[PDB]
């Protein structure tokens, strides 16, 4: 009955060392585990964070196995939190972005995900937006790379309304299966 998402993090390389399986999201893993250096998804989605309370670095990692944390493109093999990531299904993914803050300025809509926002609307940033089907997920620099951010079905008035602290924005894509 206990059916969900399972990942294994190893103090070692080549999952050798001390080992820990997790099946839900954990606030502070210090108490159990001093380091990480490998990690193996069994299944789900998870969001790792190099420091508790889910603070610092951010990195989703998708079902399957890392013999080793550069494969993971790690920074350090520190991790402190991790999260599961819930995938919503049902249709066709939408997401509204708009020029000026309080969806104000220039509105531009798609369905699709985008590598490069400056290549495809000649925006620099973006002040307000409104998803509202599916889940999407934006970078900071282009072709998916940088920090990302976890949007979920939820209308944005101002940048900072996306925790961000800055309203630069390069590129988002819809999350599927």
């Amino acid at each position: 009955s206990k059916t969900g998402g399972k990942i294994s993090f190893y103090e070692d390389r080549n999952f050798q060392g001390r080992r820990y399986d997790c099946d839900c999201d954990c606030a502070d893993f210090r108490s159990y585990l001093s380091r990480c250096n490998s990690i193996r998804v069994e299944g789900g989605t998870w969001a790792v964070y190099e420091r508790p309370n889910f603070s610092g670095h951010m990195y989703i990692l998708p079902q399957g196995e890392y013999p080793e944390y550069q494969r993971w493109m790690g920074l350090n093999d520190r991790l402190g939190s991790c999260r599961a990531v819930h995938l919503s299904s049902g249709g066709q993914a939408k997401i509204q972005v708009f020029e000026k803050g309080d969806f104000n300025g220039q509105m531009y809509e798609t369905t699709e995900d985008c590598p490069s926002i400056m290549e495809q609307f000649h925006l620099r940033e973006i002040h307000s937006c409104k998803v509202v089907e599916g889940t999407w997920i934006f970078y900071e620099l282009p072709n998916y790379r940088g920090r990302q951010y976890l949007l979920d079905k939820k209308e944005y008035r101002k940048p900072v309304d996306w925790g961000a602290a800055s309203p630069a924005i390069q590129s988002f894509r819809r999350i599927v299966e």
